[PDB]
Formats: C-alpha cells, structure tokens, sequence
C-alpha cells in the first residue's frame, strides 16, 4: 500500500509514506503540505543521474528512495514574494550555503554584513497552592511562541542584489565554437564569458524574446526586436538541456506573472 | 558534538543532529522553525516512561532517541485560534487520528461528515478532481506551465473537519482514572475549559464541572489533589490517583491549559 521515500530539506532528512500508485505531485504535495508551505511553484524534489541535476517529474509515478526537497526558481523580490515564514526560511538556508560555499561570489562588506544576519537568525534569546500561583506565572513568559525571523529576510534583500544570485549557469559555445556561459535567472538568459559570471555580455530579457527552440543540441533565441541578431548556441549534453529549457520556461512564466 | 534526534510527527519521520549540552527547549524551537510554525504553545515532544505519557522538558538537557511532536493543549476555537495553516494541518491528523481509533466519541452522521472532509483535505488542496523543441512547443510549454503550477491552496477541508469535531463532547479532554473520598471510582478530565468529574460509564456529559475561572486553587501532596472552588458555597473537591507520573502529568495539563484560557478571556 506505502513505501519509504527520504526527503532531504535544508533543515532535515525526513521519511515519508508515499503511496504505491502516487504520481511525483502527490509526493511533492505531501512534502508541502507537511511543512504548512503554499508557495509550492519555486520547489521540487531533486535527484542526480550520472552527475547532472534531475527534477522529478510531477505526471510520472515515484518508482532507500531519496530526493533533495529545493528550490529550482528564486524570486525577484524576496520580501514582495516570499509571504510565509517557511518559504522565506527554505530559501534563508538554501541561499546561505550557496554564500558559505562561495557558489554565490560575495564582497567583503556584504559577507560581515551577511553573516551578522545569520547570528541573528541562529539566535533566539508535591504543589502546594503558593506552589501553584507561582508555576501560574511562570508558564505565561515560558510559553509566548515563537517571534518570525526577520533576520533571513534582512539576509535575502542583501543577498539577491548579488550578481551571481538565482543564476543558473551552462557551458555552452556559440556559432564560431567560442566557449561562453549561459545564465537561467528570473530576468531572462544572459551570455557570459567563461571567466566573468558577475557581468553579462549578452542579456535576454524574458519579455524581450519572441521565442526560444531547441534542435539537435543547438538552441536559438529568436529577440522580438528583429533589429538585435537571433542567437545560436551550442550545449553538448542532452541531459543538461533538458534541464536548460525547463529553467527557460518556468523562469518565463513566472516573470511574466510578476508583471501581471 | 552531536547525537542522532527522530522526531516523529502524526504522518512523518524527521531526524535532527541534537548538540550535547542542547536542552528540550533548543530541539523543540529547532522542530518548529523547521515546520515555520509561531503558535509553539499547543505543542510539545512526548515519549512515554513504562506505559504513561511523558512531555520533554525544556529546561533540562535533551539525555536512537525519539519524539513525538503533538499537541498537548487544545484552542477552544479553533478558526480563532488557529491561523497558521500548519498548527491547523498538526491537530486535524491529530484530531482524524483520535476520531478513527474511537479514542473521541463521534456520531454516524457527523462520522461521514468528518470522511468527507477527509477525502478533501488529503487532494483538494492541489487537486479539484480529488484523485525536441520547436518555437511552437516552447508555447505550447509556456502555456501548460501556467495551469499546472498554481501553488498549494489553504487546506480549508481541515479546518471544517476541526470545526464539526471540537463540537464533540469527548474533544480535547484528557481522561485519567481516580476515586473521590468516599472511594468511588470515577473519571477526570482536564480540557480548555477546566475540570470535570465523570461516573466512569459516561465519559459524555461530566458529573460536576469547575471551570478554570471559578478554580481559586489546586493541591497536589502524596496521590491526593485538592480543588478549592472561588465560591466557598460549593464545597472543595479531593480526589486520588494511584500512580505517581500520571499526576506530575495531570498538574502539568492543569497550569497550560488554566493559563491559555486566562489568555482567551484577554
């Protein structure tokens, strides 16, 4: 009837019982619902072939079995966008590691500035009838909940103004087989040269693109200004552009929402 | 350092790295921030000593070791009470949990009821039903997307199932087995409204109720409790419990849920 499925979140490894005929929706709903979290569209349930990133496929039924329960979207404003605490907190400690690991480049005064936030973020500081008014008063102060961590979203609003935040990049190589990256973020697809991930060469905003295709490993972005060239580009694993085009799409719709 | 925490919820497993000097009140703050939940006060980490329920303690150091997280405490109202959808996810299995093993009393009638909103609650949420690329792909793709992902709606089944259950006469009260000073066994329970006595054989309708506004004190000295009533017209009720770690629990109840319904009345 159920089968054990690991879900490992920034927080924890936890265990589910998913059930024999769910689809990877039911699962990922379960996961959601399990953390009180409704702003489900920027989450999936990752897991990697040989050594690139997959993302469980939602019509597809799930068959220790585990996926990484994380964020494949980032918003354009986090304190606009992330409403819930769980969200904001989800993507608190995803971007942190990011910043840790240095997979996000950081300046020196945004670093001190960013791990202030993060300190703050981690810190949160017989009966007798005489006996009885005294444990009275003392379960009031005790027992007030927890206060919302303002703190990670001071940390987000600092962070998402970074370069490299909420970027995805891929080694490609254009027309002439000069190898260059390509950014997936929020904002559109952006062309970089190979050592220099902070500043785009090239950026295609979402609303600026009147279509992108994908051949036989050549992907082209077709500008809706017919003045700017069609750009052509090469990317030579098919598992990674699988990848590419489901970033493309989900970074397009939901810059499109955002702009209602 | 660190040692290996399960903490179980009503349907999940979660394990946590607890630090060595770590007290309850760190791994119960680190439960909750990771379910984003705020109304921390219902709540606490059980496990049980022989056969009786035992609460973590949140001062004392936290020494595979396993949890519950669950409700201790019970909202009077719970649309009120209850405004983070996750506290509102938390007690409807619990609650579901307590209704499918007979533990809460419930109707045939409302018994459907309560399946119905089941059913709902575990797929309306994100289901209505309830259970090569070429330019034109790619808007085609563009289009599909929208549909598909809309995001979780609030479980409001949950909070309809709440809402017909705590209308349940055996809701929220935590029974316990004692005798009165004539030696007559009867029943206790400790719920959001106060204490109530019951003949053994109606755990329904309570024999003598004493709310908690109308409790001028509670002592507890070697298996007898005494409850003075605020009035001095109705005469102070002393009762006995045989085992001991069932009463350092019933004093626990008494305090939190005395304490939350002062709150409620401002």
């Amino acid at each position: 009837k159920t089968f054990t499925v690991r879900i490992v979140t920034m927080d924890a490894e936890m265990e589910f019982n998913c059930e024999m005929k769910w689809k990877g929706k039911d699962l990922f709903d379960l996961v959601c619902r399990t953390l009180g979290l409704r702003e489900t569209w920027f989450f999936g349930l990752q897991y990697t072939i040989k050594d690139t990133v997959a993302w469980l496929k939602m019509d597809k039924k799930v068959l220790p079995v585990t996926f990484h329960f994380l964020a494949k979207f980032y918003p354009e404003n986090a304190e606009e966008e992330l409403v819930q605490e769980i969200t904001q907190h989800l993507f608190f400690l995803q971007v942190k590691k990011q910043i840790l690991d240095e997979k996000i480049y950081c300046p020196p005064e945004a670093s001190v500035l960013l791990a202030s936030y993060a300190v703050q973020a981690k810190y949160g500081d017989q009966m007798t009838p005489e006996m009885w008014e005294e444990r009275i008063t003392a379960w009031y102060a005790e027992h007030r909940g927890r206060a919302r961590d303002e703190a990670e979203m001071e940390y987000l609003k600092i962070a998402q103004d970074l370069e490299m935040y909420g970027v995805n990049y891929f080694a490609i190589r254009n027309k002439k087989g000069t190898e260059l990256l390509l950014g997936v973020d929020a904002l559109g697809l952006h062309i970089y040269d190979p050592e220099n991930r902070l500043t785009p060469k090239i950026s295609f905003p979402w609303n600026e693109i009147r279509n992108i295709s994908y051949s036989d490993k050549e992907f082209t972005i077709k500008p809706l200004d017919k003045k700017i060239d069609v750009f052509k580009f090469n990317s030579s694993k098919l598992r990674v552009n699988k990848l590419i085009l489901q970033l493309c799409i989900g970074n397009h719709d939901l810059f499109m929402r955002r702009r209602k």
